[PDB]
């Protein structure tokens, strides 16, 4: 039991699991997030270090006004041939009747090079998979979504030659596949193992409900017939499980002989008075990604541990790989481009939203656009990765109007979020406000404003995160911290609180500015700590 | 002689009117519709025809993703210089705290010439006008967007100077008024007339508190001084009044030296089992724009005939010019490019969406996305400018799967519309569906499937349009028709029906294809007619 899950904490969901010789990769989704798609790369499965994110141009992903929970949803990464290959969808819309979203292919010798212009694969739904048959022949996979009012919304699994030739799906599509009373069947991923086709699924949605399936078929196009215990992954019937939200898997045969299975999960904070058979709870770091063990018997696979996962598993017998991290605790802005943790919203980070060598050692984000906005936000976040942590920046900021405002925010969408900035107000000059925006409800709690000397170069900021509550401090030298009485609940910043139709990422921190004058005014943050704490 | 109110029937709010010679224009806002920006022409102000769309290329406007009602709102035509000069928005976020939007400059030498691309003025609120001082300083006004908790969000009326040489505006703004008890401030226009600064703004929201206020200052800069019996335009007062939601008023003084006012207006279909007095009514022709006729006294203008306005208005002494239709009733789509009354979704009409050239005498679509998407739709569409008339095409569209459908649509925004489509079934073949989306919730009410044989060449689609209900028809030989037995309420297509920030349009009705299965198959529309009754 040397594997302890989850292996990606914080938002890291639909993870895609591939082996390359003695190398293991997983691809997680990224929805609205720049750039897109992230990969892990692992030697053992018990260590993980963030190894590339392939989305990088606009010509691969442009999501400038997508939808929140929109973009980027779960990849399929694949190696082939000499190459990798990762297909990938972009979300246009997340609520109603209708899916709008389209799949692409791109390719790369290595996870951390360039990869390819996207070739544009179908619409018809969404968790598009590729599948390298052992005849050479290529398959892509992925969910129908049906609008039409009197039908269940996932029509089933799609199947249709990918032609390597002519860089098109080829011949016409067949629904191999539709599911079992779980429904919500999609993240269709195929194997052939021993004499059988294994078709592995998602089903019940990707809240409580989830689960993985799976069925085999000697043929691919099928019949293909359900595992005899299904569903093979799912913590349904467990709400006190520690791991919940199981499903969306993908499997691993190791350079071992071993048979893995990764999956998302959730972790929720539960609230006391209520019951968590009812309420299950929420999740502020969203979906997570764990890895299990898989036996076989008569030809199908199961869970060692029972279906509902367990938290630590025996690893493969394999040597131990540890890796150096990939960010540091303390970022001093010292180097000339933004650390892999970093992202931004929908668009690359360029010099029209922020610069690391105009102000030297400083990370300088020129004021855009406001946090509601799905269009051009100067904010770089980082992921929530632990109940319990604290992250703090210090922020040269002299704003000029009401309208210009900076500092650190904690982020689920752009209805979601609380905000400690640096702003102006006509009669007192520089201050320090708090707003809180929650499904759009916008508030600014403080009862007496925060005056800001003119003496004050750097403005300090913090927020200490403590599972259940966050709250903010703020010093005006370092040294000494005033702590904001303001409680502030992490269950608001959690896929479970939100509203709409796209609830699929998790609570980041970061660095803003916002200029709604018009004169981009620039806010220069000296660093950036991310610590997790005990 | 007589104006007939409204001038500019269906959705064409925000009027702008400008005088250059003895030419009047007024331009209106687009909001998610492309090309952005209308600019109507008239000789006597009576007779007005559609003269240009600005705002054609993506460098100018660009708008995939922009909310429902987004876009560009109020712009502001004037004339100095030898050129004009056009201030317009793209907002980008309708709902909120925040209200992110950008104001832009373009200008030509003539409404339909090319126009420059956009100098960037400002962000700080929506409305931008363009002032121009006897003295030759230029200045841009706008409304300030105030976000703060405790704060009304309509701070003002800001002031700044705009260099022309150095393409930006300089010094500091300067909030110059900050409006009435009858608040929601904006939509500011700047006059010099005789002895005063003239401030125009529009107050109490674009829906039936709306209302005009004008006041004057010796001074540019303020303090102004509000008229004796402002409002100057309103119908707050007469629920009955054939014209409601009267504001957002610019002046213009005629070369015949009188003196009138635009402002846009919405006129409602009432419901009978309602008070008047408390639903005031829904409006499927969003809203229009009438002219009023100003007099003056002691320094003040008035409405003519009182501030809700009137429907018929003295016309000024001018020559009447009348002006020959602008669109053909029945578009056969021989020409190569599209006619000006059509209009799509946010995005240039691109060979990507559909051709004029690909299948001639049709206008092909390309399957693209639903109706529910603000991204990338084939949809092209013309405003109902009429509460009676019939629209009708011819569809040859041969579907594989259930993803993909074509026909004819009346829509309002991404989550209000009613569909009528050629599409295919599983079982059944090419079908024939009605498809209904009432905020976003989606229906497909009829009983039983229409069955399309494959004998049939073209499906022939109708809506016909009687006030408060429309229905469609469709025909398989053009000869038969057959009525599809579910009336429609117009009122779903108003402005006071759809939820949300962003109910600035009105309702349309055109040619629409999708493939939400990835193949873009094309479907090529025969002809568009468009024919209104008179009652």
């Amino acid at each position: 039991m040397k594997i302890t899950n989850p292996v990606l904490k914080g938002f890291n969901p639909d993870p895609s699991i591939c082996r390359v010789g003695e190398d293991y990769y997983m691809a997680v989704s990224t929805f609205e997030w720049f750039p897109g798609v992230q990969i892990y790369h692992s030697k053992d499965l018990v260590h993980w270090r963030l190894a590339a994110r392939p989305l990088q141009k606009t010509s691969q992903l442009d999501m400038k006004g997508n939808p929140d929970s929109g973009g980027v949803w779960a990849p399929c990464l694949s190696y082939a041939d000499g190459q990798f290959w990762l297909i990938y969808s972009d979300i246009k819309v997340v609520d109603g009747p209708f899916k709008d979203g389209h799949n692409y292919l791109v390719t790369a010798s290595e996870v951390d090079g360039d990869w390819s212009e996207p070739i544009l694969l179908n619409s018809s739904g969404f968790d598009p998979s590729l599948f390298h048959d052992h005849s050479g022949k290529k398959y892509v996979l992925n969910m129908l979504w049906d609008h039409r009012e009197k039908h269940h919304s996932f029509a089933g699994i799609a199947l249709q030659e990918y032609s390597v030739a002519e860089k098109k799906l080829i011949g016409q599509r067949k629904v191999i596949f539709k599911g079992t009373p779980i429904k919500l069947t999609e993240a269709p991923h195929l194997y052939h193992i021993g004499d059988y086709y294994y078709l592995l699924t998602a089903e019940g949605g990707t809240r409580y409900e989830h689960a993985a399936t799976i069925a085999r078929s000697s043929h691919i196009e099928g019949p293909y017939e359900v595992h005899p215990d299904n569903p093979i992954v799912s913590a349904f019937h467990v709400p006190e499980h520690p791991l919940q939200k199981c499903g969306h898997a993908s499997i691993v045969q190791t350079h071992t002989n071993e048979w893995y299975l990764a999956h998302l999960t959730g972790r929720p904070i539960q609230s006391s008075k209520e019951s968590i058979f009812q309420q299950r709870g929420w999740c502020p770091l969203g979906r997570e990604t764990a890895i299990q063990k898989l036996e076989w018997k008569d030809g199908w696979p199961y869970v060692v541990g029972g279906k509902e996962g367990t938290l630590e598993v025996e690893a493969p017998k394999i040597e131990e790989k540890v890796f150096a991290p990939t960010y540091h605790t303390v970022d001093e802005f010292k180097e000339s481009t933004l650390n892999r943790h970093f992202q931004t919203l929908r668009i690359p980070f360029t010099d029209q939203i922020g610069s690391l060598t105009e102000k030297p050692q400083h990370l300088r984000l020129f004021g855009r656009e406001s946090l509601t906005s799905k269009f051009t936000q100067a904010f770089v976040a980082r992921r929530w990765q632990s109940f319990y942590f604290e992250a703090e920046t210090a922020v040269s900021f002299f704003p000029e109007n009401f309208q210009q405002a900076a500092g650190l925010v904690n982020y689920y969408n752009t209805e979601n979020w609380t905000a400690l900035q640096v702003t102006y107000d006509e009669e007192l000059g520089r201050t320090l406000e708090l707003s809180v925006c929650q499904n759009l409800a916008f508030s600014q709690p403080l009862t007496h404003k925060i005056i800001i000397p003119d003496e004050v170069t750097y403005v300090y900021l913090k927020v200490t995160v403590r599972k259940e509550t966050y709250k903010y401090s703020y010093s005006f030298d370092q040294k000494e911290w005033k702590e904001i009485d303001v409680p502030f609940e992490s269950i608001h910043l959690s896929d479970d609180f939100i509203r709409g139709g796209g609830f699929f990422t998790g609570a980041f921190v970061g660095m803003q500015c916002q200029d709604t004058s018009g004169e981009r005014l620039p806010a220069d943050f000296h660093y950036f700590r991310y610590e997790e704490t005990d």
